[PDB]
C-alpha cells in the first residue's frame, strides 16, 4: 500500500518461529508471511554489504522465474538491518544433505540432482546472468528432494576483501579454472568449470575437492595441468560429461543446452 513499491515487503506482515543457522551475512529464520505462507528470511548484519548497489539489482532479480531457481518474494529496506524474503526450503543445504549417509542413494537419484541444477543454470544462460560462486554449499533441497540454485550474482555486493580477490584467504579457488586464478578473465566458461566441480562433489558423497592439498599447492596443480579424477559411483559415460568442462581453453567447453542433452541421453541408456 501507501506507498510500497511492487519489490519491498512490509515486515509488519511476518511471524518469526524457529532459527535456522548463521551465515557470513548474519542469521536466517523460518516464519510465516500474513499468518499462512511458509518463508526464510535472511538478516544482513551492519557494515557487511553495498546496499544501494543490491536494492536495485533486487528490482531485476524479481524478474527471473525458473521452477529450479529458489524464489524471491521480496525485500525490507526502510529499515537496519534489511531483509532478503523467500521460499522455505525443508531439507536445508546439499552438501550437508550429500553427507548424511543413512539416505543409501541410487546412482539414479544422483544423475537427477545434477539435471535439476544443469536446468536453472540453461534459463540464466539464456538471460545472459552469471552465477559467479556455484558450489554444492549454495544449492537447496526441498520436502520432495528436489534440488534449486541459490546466491546467483550475491558475490558482487560484498564488502570484505577476503572473499573478493584471488589473493583473498575465502576466495572460491578449488572451483576456478585457470584464465581466473592467472588473469582475473570471468564469462559464461568460468560457470561451466564450476558445474563440473560440482558433478565431481555429487558423486563423491560431499568430499572437498583436492582434499590432500591447500588452496595454493591447488592453483599450482591446475597450471601444470592436472586435473580431479573419477569417484567410484560414476559410470565411464558420466566421467566423460564432468570432464569435459575443464579443457584448458575455455573456447573448446560445451554450452549448458549442450550439456542437457548430454544429461538426457545418459538417463535413458542406464535406465
Ligand atoms: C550448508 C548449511 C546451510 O547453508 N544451510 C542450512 C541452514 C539454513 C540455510 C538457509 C539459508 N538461506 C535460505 O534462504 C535464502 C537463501 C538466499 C537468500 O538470498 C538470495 C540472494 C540472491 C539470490 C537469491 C537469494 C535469501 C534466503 C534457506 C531456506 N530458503 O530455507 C536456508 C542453509
Amino acid at each position: 500500500g501507501l506507498g510500497y513499491g511492487s519489490w519491498e515487503i512490509d515486515p509488519k506482515d511476518l511471524t518469526f518461529l524457529k532459527e535456522l543457522g548463521t551465515g557470513q551475512f548474519g542469521v536466517v529464520k523460518y516464519g510465516k508471511w500474513r499468518g499462512q505462507y511458509d518463508v526464510a528470511i535472511k538478516m544482513i548484519k551492519e557494515g557487511s554489504m553495498s546496499e544501494d548497489e543490491f536494492i536495485e539489482e533486487a528490482k531485476v532479480m524479481m524478474n527471473l522465474s525458473h521452477e529450479k531457481l529458489v524464489q524471491l518474494y521480496g525485500v525490507c529496506t526502510k529499515q537496519r538491518p534489511i531483509f532478503i524474503i523467500t521460499e522455505y526450503m525443508a531439507n536445508g543445504c546439499l552438501l550437508n544433505y550429500l553427507r548424511e549417509m543413512r539416505h543409501r542413494f541410487q546412482t539414479q537419484q544422483l544423475l537427477e540432482m545434477c539435471k535439476d541444477v544443469c536446468e536453472a543454470m540453461e534459463y540464466l544462460e539464456s538471460k545472459q546472468f552469471l552465477h559467479r560462486d556455484l558450489a554444492a554449499r549454495n544449492c537447496l533441497v526441498n520436502d520432495q528432494g528436489v534440488v534449486k540454485v541459490s546466491d546467483f550474482g550475491l558475490s558482487r555486493y560484498v564488502l570484505d576483501d577476503e572473499y573478493t580477490s584471488s589473493v583473498g584467504s575465502k576466495f572460491p579457488v578449488r572451483w576456478s579454472p585457470p584464465e581466473v586464478l592467472m588473469y582475473s578473465k570471468f564469462s559464461s566458461k568460468s560457470d561451466i568449470w564450476a558445474f563440473g566441480v560440482l558433478m565431481w562433489e555429487i558423486y563423491s558423497l560431499g568430499k572437498m575437492p583436492y582434499e590432500r592439498f591447500t588452496n595454493s599447492e591447488t592453483a599450482e596443480h591446475i597450471a601444470q595441468g592436472l586435473r580431479l579424477y573419477r569417484p567410484h559411483l560414476a559410470s565411464e559415460k558420466v566421467y566423460t560429461i564432468m570432464y569435459s568442462c575443464w579443457h584448458e581453453k575455455a573456447d573448446e567447453r560445451p554450452t549448458f543446452k549442450i550439456l542437457l542433452s548430454n544429461i538426457l541421453d545418459v538417463m535413458d541408456e542406464e535406465s
